[PDB]
């Protein structure tokens, strides 16, 4: 009986997922100062069968989460109805309005420059003689070869490319990067990275590997290597707007929207001492689409890098030209949290979701380039609020 | 529903906020490449009244996002249960360890070192010497009192604390700092922004202001400002694990955990150009605990920024000496999405909801101290697991 | 070359003898000879022997030099002097001044390159500038046993009373000695406080050095229990890069600006206005952030501020934070024809007395921009007068090399 | 006579510098441009102390510097003997500040004393990266795509290495910004630092791009993409010039009596001033104490182009606690964009000469090519290391 019980071993103990939930939580309210504190924390209904041993443990409930729509987005001459999660005012209306100035200009073009999830262990030799020894081998075509071999037998997906390497000392700090067909790719880098270092650890006997993650990747902390090689999917986007569109549906101009650009996105920044942060609010619009999707929102932080451009374009050089660079975007359409209903069915909106068994990768990279595009859209938006004060 | 169809002002002309809703939602999906996705997107039974015309638009649903606990959290001599929304495995099993590891160890202590929420527009002057006098007025006592007056005037809990001025050339970047009661403040501090250049330019009418945010805030872009001078509350937070606790609970030593840290955490960080990146994963922490409770999500990129230093302590020096220094956690427990019912339940578990009558702040403040706290206790495990 | 027992003036051959029996180390060498270049002369022949190619030095110089200056002050283990050469850029027209800019390199097109851009300016009706800054700083680690203590540390250095007792105390080690604030950041039980505080017309590394000392004794007795692990925790920060100094300036900050008539950008840059907008625009503002720049938003104002380093007496490491630059570029006048020109150098580390700036050669340098020594009327206004001359001479120099890569 | 040749300059038929053309002697030439100038100044015999007789300036003209008005003396120390890849060098530094020569040789002898340092090059590579812009971003992904097949790689390499005997074009580092293209050029430049030879290189392999995609417009051959002489993250994560480590043990006994410290007091300050202290300054490569110093010096010594330091100096100073009772301290410096040459620029003159044939290293290797600036490198790591020693021992004994 329901009293008679009376933490994460609740779901093994009894058998309904949603009666160890109700447990959970009743346990919990003894344990508070206020212990209807969890009144408004819903629970009920919900599919835990996909959460229990996969995505969250100790689970209490679930958090509601605004879901929004912006567009169409004209993007390679399709047109997107984008979802975006998010409890912040005016973020929906105002890309909804970018969407609108983007679409009456032709659309927006985009292309995938890059794509390879990384994974930077760190390792140590005795001597940096013999991890410069290490590091040299790394480089031959020979030693190469024997790494990826080890590296792509994790997986079918696995396929290891450049191999970046970095040393401190006795230290060596080596950045794996390989594709992942559709999924972000964390955890099979991950795997792969952890055989080739078994692999290398056979060859150097004495190389003491210090961790699998040496912050050399780098994952959910900023750094300029990210930056500069890139890190899951690399993408620019591009559009150019009507002078009149600009008027009449931004209500701005486009030398003021210029003007604003470059004194706050490229001199602001650089004032600020900012590395890949050269946009207005790309975070806002990476964070919306990313709870929305399933997709891990901690990884917004290196997945917002972005340097948004502006410039006179047409004849008489009244139309804005308008580019979003962004060299970092990790994203999947397979796994964590994607695997999960709700996040399907707003990945089913976009015609992204799951695998894509015949281009495999083709799912992920069409909502890298749905990201790029809709953060130019926001930045449109955003740029003409702060023009026209 | 039938001829209704003949757009996001539908709650502005229907009665039932679900009703309007549910209309949106079936003119979204003629739209559609598979209109029957939305399906299992849900919708029903959640009050829209509170989100319609302050949190979202265009509403089509909502998404649940698994909120997971983690605690007893042992911190400042009281014990915390926090909640943790994220749909990323082991996240709230491991932090759960880690906060088992500081409770065996006496707990930990946190302290708030600076509290104040900026925005940094940009103005310009004619000439360089013009943007260079304005600079110097601002550096004056005279000159500081008139535009924290005037700051000051737009609400009872905008407070200026001080002003940073650099320019670039014929540009002036004035960074704004002020209090803002226990609201993370990017509203309150952006009107009395607009309030004060109003006044600036009255005393330097060929002042122009091109944008209410120059980027020097700085505002959800990495930037090495927040990190040194913080933004929002900057916090601490220390604790000693015995020696036992390490072997036991967090299946290592001390030495390994160390050697971890300051190869991983500070020299690999340093190889990667990390600014204010100096941790392992304190952005899991922040963005689980953001959701949970009803935070900007979107400002983990500067609200993550950490530095985790780990140190032989004890009689003998096999305990683990943990500190945790966030310069720039940006927060608040009244307004934006926490004011949302499910949200609040989330600060109504910390004790730290809505506004704290007495003193204006100290729930803000708490809250801060217990994200700093329970990202010690991520970074304790994850280290933990990478040393094992 | 008579026994050691039986050895002022004696042979060359003999205290060479001499020094290889009784151990007696080189640097000994001015204490123990009679003229200052015999001392040098020994000591360039002892160390021929070591080397593998025992006339190596013959083309190194060493005779007819002030050792006097230099001995107990700039240099040790002297075997000689580096003959830089010294080029002439001008006039600079700036703040309705002419100067006379002495630059100190070997890289060929450098001093003319930088004297066609003083050119461009003159005909432009000159530059203007201000200093916006003034401070050199030290930024010491201490530790507490808890970051709960250097938590209450931070809070007592931000009191009025806290800080006046540090402000004391730091005063009190010299007449130009006046801190000017306090800027302190916590690393857990770790305590990081930058010190700044004017010099006069020194650079004022050693003043700030000595004042800090006397500051951090006074702590010590309100708070017994720190520890002061390093007079300079890197937080200051001092010849290394870092956003800080970017940030929050170090030593001088100044801004100077000019427009170039149409006229002049076509004739003696051989571009346009609009050319140079777009390469600034790309390589200075784009370029830099693409490549992860902190502080590097210009085109080459390091080849400048250390010509003028090295001429001047100064101490050239400091380029590294010296050369902080932003250039920045803007169509201006009746028909947007002319070119605005900015540069913002927010950390100029600069001195005018001690150090180098001691030795006859670098005065010489320093006294053609009437800058040399302290201004006794008004202390520091050499320092910043100097500052001002760096960052014109700069811009001059962006503005010849952005024509060059706009042209062609 | 000089009287004559003042007066006809002063008459507007001669700006000045055309005096070594105008004149016959070197010398004679720099008497008269410093008579014209004092003229114009506030003090008139402000030069009395700048020297500029009996100086060999015909190596001087037409290559180093323009308007020369005399010569600056920058006194020449030295520090060691620096054992370093089992070998012992005298290192010449040039410098106007007071102990830096001796700590630098305090630091040299607790290497000694301590078996000598070892140092490897990891990369040599001097780059140049310029920008260049396609009408779309879509035309400027083309292109980067084209530059990343091995059908387009080898056009450009080939046009690239036809320009030098030493231009070998590696790897090919490209970056967007919307239809702007950066390119990073990366090539060895023999025993030359190299900028002049990958400029040519680079402005060939443009040309031979430009015939594939005639819309590109070159913008600038140089876009802060290299990046020279500015602070960047890229050189510091990518290298440039020469990448270099070095490393070395300090018996305990050594660091009690040279250093006059202990090697826990060392670590202390290490990691608390150059790991923690420089990530809380916000710096990016400047994870050391006062390489720069070094840098400084040895460049100015040995006709290097002394502007170089500002990325020359990255540096990342690592120390831990080694041996049988952990009493014995090991240090490491990680150097990865050490811009060095032993041909060229000022390394043509006569007294810098002699300062890199003190190291033996002045010139061309006629066997091989590069190794004389390699082992200049590898001799600035080592000294940069030896001077690290020493300011953290001061550091640390109080
Ligand atoms: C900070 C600028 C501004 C326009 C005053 C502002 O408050 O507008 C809010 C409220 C309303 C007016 C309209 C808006 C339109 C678009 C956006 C979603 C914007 C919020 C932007 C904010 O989330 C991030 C910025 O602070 C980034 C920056 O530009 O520095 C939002
Ligand atoms: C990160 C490498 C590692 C430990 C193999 C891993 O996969 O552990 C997973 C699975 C399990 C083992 C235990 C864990 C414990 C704590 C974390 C929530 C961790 C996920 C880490 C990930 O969210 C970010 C890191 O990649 C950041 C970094 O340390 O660079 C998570
Ligand atoms: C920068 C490339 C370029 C213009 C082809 C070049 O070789 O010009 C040389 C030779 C001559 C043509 C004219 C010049 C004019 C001005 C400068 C002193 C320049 C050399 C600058 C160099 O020392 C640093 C740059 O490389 C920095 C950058 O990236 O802009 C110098
Ligand atoms: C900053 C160190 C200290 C002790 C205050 C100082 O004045 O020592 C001077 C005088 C004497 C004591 C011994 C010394 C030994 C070695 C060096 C050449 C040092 C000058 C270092 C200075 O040129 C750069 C540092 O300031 C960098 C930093 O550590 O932040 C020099
Ligand atoms: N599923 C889970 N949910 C929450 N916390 C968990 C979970 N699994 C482990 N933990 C935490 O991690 C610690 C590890 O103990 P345990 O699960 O027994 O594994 P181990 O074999 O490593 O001892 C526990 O103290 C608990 O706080
Ligand atoms: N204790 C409190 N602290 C802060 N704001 C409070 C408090 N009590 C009430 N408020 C109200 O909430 C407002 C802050 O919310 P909001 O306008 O959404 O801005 P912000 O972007 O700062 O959250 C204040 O202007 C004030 O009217
Ligand atoms: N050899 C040089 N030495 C010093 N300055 C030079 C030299 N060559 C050119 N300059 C500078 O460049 C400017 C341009 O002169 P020049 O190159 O002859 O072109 P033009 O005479 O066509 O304008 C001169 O006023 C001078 O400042
Ligand atoms: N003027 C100097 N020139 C060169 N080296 C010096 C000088 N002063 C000190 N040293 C270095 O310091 C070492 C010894 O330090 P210490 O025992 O304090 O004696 P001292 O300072 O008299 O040399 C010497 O071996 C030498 O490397
Ligand atoms: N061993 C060598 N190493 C380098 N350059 C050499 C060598 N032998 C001859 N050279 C010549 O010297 C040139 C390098 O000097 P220079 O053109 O002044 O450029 P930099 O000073 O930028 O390296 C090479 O392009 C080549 O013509």
């Amino acid at each position: 009986s329901d009293a008679e019980i009376i933490a994460y071993k609740l779901e093994t103990l009894i058998e309904t997922h949603e009666r160890g939930v109700s447990i959970r939580r009743q346990l919990l309210s003894k344990k508070l100062s206020e212990p209807s504190s969890l009144q408004y924390l819903p629970y009920r209904d919900y599919n835990y069968s996909l959460v229990m041993g996969a995505c969250c443990e100790n689970v209490i409930g679930y958090m509601p989460i605004p879901v929004g729509v912006a567009g169409p987005l004209c993007l390679d001459e399709k047109e997107f109805q984008v979802p975006m999660a998010t409890t912040e005012g005016c973020l929906v209306a105002s890309t909804n309005r970018g969407c609108r100035a983007i679409g009456l200009g032709g659309g927006a073009s985009s292309r995938v420059l890059a794509d390879g999830m990384t994974r930077g262990p760190v390792v140590r030799l005795p001597r940096a003689c013999d991890s410069a020894e290490v590091k040299a081998w790394l480089e031959t075509s020979e030693g190469f070869a024997v790494i990826k071999e080890a590296f792509d037998s994790t997986s079918r997906f696995a396929r290891l490319q450049k191999l970046h390497t970095s040393i401190a000392g006795r230290n060596l700090y080596i950045r794996f990067q390989s594709r992942s067909g559709d999924a972000m790719g964390m955890n099979m880098i991950s795997k792969g990275t952890e055989k080739a270092l078994s692999k290398l650890h056979e060859y150097f006997p004495e190389m003491q590997i210090l961790a699998v993650s040496g912050n050399y990747c780098t994952d959910k902390k900023p750094a300029a290597i990210n930056w500069i090689e890139g890190r899951g999917k690399s993408v620019v986007c591009e559009a150019v707007i009507p002078a009149k569109v600009v008027r009449e549906v931004l209500k701005t101009t486009t030398e003021a929207m210029i003007e604003v650009n470059i004194n706050k996105n490229l001199v602001g920044s650089a004032m600020a001492g900012s590395i890949g942060g050269y946009n207005a609010h790309a975070a806002n619009i990476v964070t919306a689409i990313y709870i929305a999707c399933g997709q891990d929102a901690a990884q917004n932080v290196g997945s917002s890098n972005c340097i948004t451009l502006m410039e006179a374009s047409g004849p008489t050089n009244e139309d804005l030209y308008i580019s979003c660079t962004m060299p970092s975007i990790e994203i999947g359409t397979v796994g964590g949290g994607t695997n999960l209903l709700p996040q399907q069915a707003c990945l089913q909106m976009l015609g992204v979701q799951g695998a894509c068994k015949d281009n495999p990768g083709e799912n992920a990279r069409q909502l890298a380039r749905i990201v790029c595009g809709t953060v130019m859209a926001g930045e449109l938006s955003l740029m003409a609020a702060l023009a026209a004060g």
